[PDB]
């Protein structure tokens, strides 16, 4: 036993790709809050959770808070809930079980829950002609936004 006040630290990074595992974002929503997940196919996958971690549940997709795990899940979505929250702190763990034993737990990924644009509409009327005024912002006052397509 070489346990000791040693600050060594050796790292273990983070490996590149290559092997299955599962990211978690939040894209392509309607005007209601949500989330989203996205995994890459093996062999044989297996249960894979989730977790809130806070001191008050932020944002839960029960009544209460919840975990969410599911078998076998490629890619899917997962509602949310209310609170005065900014971004959420989620921690997934999966048990991939490809293999006899392989898992990569405990990926502490803090997802982001906001609109990142911002719409005004104000409507003027004609005689049965009809014009659309849409005020579009950013809801951020530090970041900006781009655009593509509207």
């Amino acid at each position: 036993c070489k346990e000791s006040t040693k600050v060594l630290v050796k790292q273990a990074h983070n490996l590149n790709l290559g092997e299955y595992a599962l990211e978690l974002k939040s894209v392509q929503s309607d005007a209601l809050e949500s989330l989203q997940v996205e995994v890459e196919v093996q062999k044989n996958i297996g249960n894979m959770k989730n977790l809130p971690v806070s001191f008050s549940m932020d944002e839960i997709q029960a009544r209460k808070r919840y975990n969410t795990p599911f078998e076998n899940v490629r890619l899917e979505y997962y509602l949310l809930d209310q609170i005065t929250a900014f971004d959420l702190i989620i921690k997934t763990s999966f048990t991939k079980k490809n293999d006899q034993g392989t898992f990569g737990e405990t990926k502490k990924v803090r997802i982001q829950c906001y609109l990142q644009l911002s719409v005004s509409v104000e409507d003027i009327f004609k005689k049965d002609i009809f014009f659309f005024k849409f005020l579009l912002n950013s809801s951020v006052r530090e970041e900006p936004v781009i655009l593509y397509s509207s």
